This record gives structure tokens, sequence and C-alpha cells, in this order.
């Protein structure tokens, strides 16, 4: 449960358990790596685990994502995966804020804003 690999910790986040969360940060400062290196974001578009998280919600809800965000916050890039972007040609520039506007959502609104974000960014 030290060693977080992509596909596991995407499993994680698409089902809204938080409870199997414990060991990214030992993972991170054992590594000396961030949650927004190439390792847990796809390398063909830019999606990061925020996007699948985001994209899946249980009749709206998701409670990992103030686990994911805080422990970011914790420990991570200048950027906390709020101003990554998606970098194909097909989304240049789309960030999660788009992609949580799209479902017609509030609360996710809410969080992302909250925990600061680029709301002038542009896809």
């Amino acid at each position: 449960p030290n060693r977080f690999d992509r596909d596991r910790l995407f499993s994680v986040v698409s089902r809204g358990v938080p409870e199997e969360l414990t060991g990214l940060l030992e993972y991170l400062r054992r590594t000396s790596k961030y949650l927004t290196d190439s390792a847990y974001t796809e390398g063909s578009t830019g999606k990061t685990c925020l996007m699948k998280a985001v994209l899946n919600l249980q009749d709206g809800v998701n409670a990992c994502i103030l686990p994911l965000l805080q422990i970011d916050r914790d420990s991570g890039n200048p950027q906390p995966l709020v101003n990554a972007q998606c970098t194909d040609e097909f989304y240049r520039g789309h960030s999660a804020l788009h992609i949580a506007i799209e479902k017609r959502s509030l609360w996710c609104v809410k969080l992302l804003v909250e925990n600061g974000a680029n709301v002038h960014i542009r896809a």
C-alpha cells in the first residue's frame, strides 16, 4: 500500500471511498515526488486523477475529493493540480474547472474555487 500507481489510484478515486488513501503522503515524501507528476496522469492527453474523480460522481457526491485536495496542497508543486490542464490538441487549455462546470454541479465548483484556481484560464 506504499507504492502508488496511476491505475490503482484511479480505481480508488473512482469508487469514492477515501479510507484507502492512507499512504499517499508517505509515498510522496519518500520518493520525493508530487501528485502532478507524469506517473499519475495520462501521458497522452494530460488527464489527471482529479479529472477522473470529478467525471464520476455518485448522485452528485464524491467524498474522496477533499482528502485528495488537502493532501495535494500539503505536498505538491506550486500548482495543486487545479491549474493543470489537458495538453492534447483536442482539449488544449481544458482545465478541471470546465470539466466540473459541464455536469451542471455547484459543490465541486465551490470546493475548486475555495482551494484556489484560475477561473480566467481558457480552453
